[PDB]
């Protein structure tokens, strides 16, 4: 070796208004030419103990490298720790100037931002997915060297380093922390498991928030508990149950064949369909009208409109807003989670696909099509950066049934018997809940507000519950509630709901 590599500043990660999420440090590296130690050897035990190793265990280190002109000692030092130590005047013993990530938000952002590893390369989250862009290119110096391997100096930058590029993510940090502390709290109120929260700007694709439980925080190395490093919003599949009746009625007010004051009979709350039974989460219903069929959550409802419509027509719309569908970001892990398709679709399959049953989807997934349908019906490309300039996005669904369909979902919070805890101070809101049987529960709600020019959605999950609720209005609406309160709030949404009069 005739050259030592120049490592290159990493690029700055930033929140969308500039706050830092992963910054470049100076730390310092030490390494150690045994051939010189060799002839050092009263040195040893002080260099050992500045090391802190144990003295024999390193003079046996060193005894066995003795061939050898470059051994490490210790990497990632601060500046003055590694001067310290090179203050010792051993022969033999050099430093390099290198860097290490400090992330200022620590475990908040943990599974967005991911990490790098004693190199200095990303491995994980957006550190591992923009790592060309945020790694530069290191250097090289030549050195001259004496036939026993002493460095005498640097001949020259052969080639410099170049740094790395800055890049401004999509998450707002000051929505990210509110929803970090209100899916935290409810993950504690109610005794579960895990669970995500992901906010979405609906105009311009941007994931604004996207938190989980467990986390960890990525500075500190050890322990290290791979199940608490899981970015479960990307890579956690689920049924989403209820959550997708609303695009089973967009399919519905689509196909020409029903109107919102349309009445469906779903007495005595179970329809059997050969061998097998639909059942409703209630049982106490006969007519209920189609807003009413989202109110109750009635399997039977959705279903009995789905044979009238089709499955083709269902699959159509869930497909178009993203369910079981790539969403194109670049992001390490991430799953697809399945829509499945039929060449002819069979009445049993038809009925589970309209109330989400025997699919499997993202949380990710879930908010972009919320988004979707907040947004008059267009869908925008996801995106995990700033957008500064929106792309033109796709017009999945009609802007008159998106229309209808956000006034369905803001009774189905706000009509008596609705989802009144998903309710948000200040302003109108629209959504729909979901628990989903894995008995074990997962607790749902995905939503948007205002629900007159609609702004921001947000999908909640909350994995096992453990208290005797566990119903996604009972256990994921408040979170919805409180997280919009501040994120509207926060965003400056002027409230459309003070009271009046
Ligand atoms: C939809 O997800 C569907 C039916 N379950 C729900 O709609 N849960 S909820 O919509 O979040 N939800 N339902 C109710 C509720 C319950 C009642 O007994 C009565 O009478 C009225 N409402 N609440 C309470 C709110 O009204 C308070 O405001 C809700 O929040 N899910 C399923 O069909 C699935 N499992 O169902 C359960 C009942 C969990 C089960 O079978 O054990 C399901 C769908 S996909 C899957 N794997 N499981």
């Amino acid at each position: 070796v005739r050259h030592i590599a120049i490592p290159a500043h990493r690029g700055l990660i930033t929140d969308r208004n500039g706050e830092p999420l992963a910054v470049s440090t100076p730390v310092t590296t030490l390494w150690a030419n045994p051939k010189e130690l060799m002839t050092a050897k009263e040195r040893w035990p002080q260099l050992a103990a500045a090391l802190g190793q144990d003295t024999k265990l390193f003079a046996d280190r060193i005894e066995q490298n003795a061939e050898r002109e470059f051994i490490y000692l210790v990497r990632g030092l601060t500046p003055e720790q590694g001067e310290g130590v090179i203050a010792l005047k051993v022969p033999g013993v050099y430093s390099i100037e290198e860097f290490r990530r400090f992330y200022p938000a620590g475990e908040v952002v943990a599974h967005a931002v991911g990490f790098t590893d004693v190199d200095d390369r990303g491995r994980e989250g957006i550190e591992l997915a923009f790592d060309e862009w945020l790694a530069g290119v290191p250097g090289k110096r030549q050195v001259l060297k004496d036939r026993r391997g002493r460095v005498i100096k640097d001949v020259q930058v052969t080639k410099n380093a170049k740094p790395g590029k800055t890049l401004a993510l999509s998450i707002d940090l000051r929505l990210q922390y509110l929803a970090h502390r209100e899916l935290r709290n409810a993950l504690l109120e109610n005794g579960a498991k895990a669970g995500s929260l992901v906010i979405m700007d609906v105009k311009t694709g941007e994931i604004l928030a996207m938190t989980n439980q467990p986390t960890y925080n990525p500075n500190n190395r050890r322990n290290l508990q791979p199940a608490a490093m899981r970015n479960r919003a990307m890579i956690d599949v689920f049924e989403p149950g209820s959550t997708v009746k609303p695009f089973s009625m967009s399919a519905a007010l689509a196909s020409g064949r029903w109107k919102p004051s349309d009445i469906v009979d779903v007495y005595p709350g179970t329809l059997q369909i050969g061998r097998y039974t639909i059942r409703d989460v209630s049982r106490n219903s006969r007519q209920l009208d189609l807003t009413g069929i989202l109110i109750k959550s009635s399997n039977v409802g959705i279903s009995k409109i789905a044979f009238d419509i089709g499955a083709e027509s269902i699959y159509s719309v869930m497909q178009q807003v993203g369910l079981g569908q790539d969403t194109g970001l670049g992001f390490p892990g991430e799953r697809v989670g399945n829509l499945p398709n039929h060449r002819k679709w069979p009445k049993a399959e038809t009925a589970t696909l309209a109330y989400g049953y025997g699919l499997s989807v993202t949380a990710i997934q879930l908010a972009h099509a919320y988004a979707a349908l907040a947004n008059d019906g267009k869908s925008v490309p996801l995106s995990m950066t700033r957008v500064d300039r929106v792309p033109d996005g796709v017009q999945v669904i009609s802007p008159e049934v998106a229309s209808t369909v956000q006034g369905m979902l803001q009774q189905v919070v706000e009509a008596q018997g609705g989802v009144f805890r998903a309710q948000v101070p200040g302003y109108h809101a629209a959504g729909k809940s979901g628990t989903a049987r894995k008995n074990a529960y997962r607790s749902l709600f995905a939503g948007f507000a205002p629900a007159t020019d609609p702004r921001i959605a947000m999908v909640v999950v909350i994995d096992e519950p453990s208290k005797a609720g566990y119903f996604g209005g009972l256990v994921s609406a408040p979170v919805f509630s409180k997280v919009m309160a501040g994120a509207l709030r926060l965003m400056n949404v002027p409230p459309d709901n003070l009271p009046t009069a």
